[PDB]
């Protein structure tokens, strides 16, 4: 392309609930691979995170929200030509001023 990774919107998470992040990719192809991060931590499918990627749409769902989950989330996109990343925040009540 490209690729270019699209803008991701911020979210407020309530304790015990969930939030989602959606990142739309321009000029994806057969070599495109997507990895999400929370702060310094690399994410994978588990009891905590529901992660999918198909046809230029990356989706991260975060479950069972706690105060620990407040911070910065990154969607990192890599192919045979280069890379791009997009970022957004999760705000939980009681964490930030």
């Amino acid at each position: 392309g490209a690729m270019v990774s699209g803008q991701i919107m911020h979210a407020v998470g309530e304790e015990g609930g969930h939030v989602k992040y959606v990142c739309k990719i321009e000029n994806y192809d057969q070599s495109t691979q997507v990895t999400w991060y929370f702060g310094v931590r690399q994410l994978e499918n588990s009891e905590k995170y529901e992660i999918t990627y198909e046809d230029g749409v990356a989706i991260l769902y975060v479950k069972d929200i706690t105060k620990l989950d407040d911070g910065t989330y990154r969607c990192k996109v890599v192919n045979d030509y280069g890379e791009d990343s997009s970022y957004a925040e999760l705000f939980v009540k009681g964490v930030r001023e």
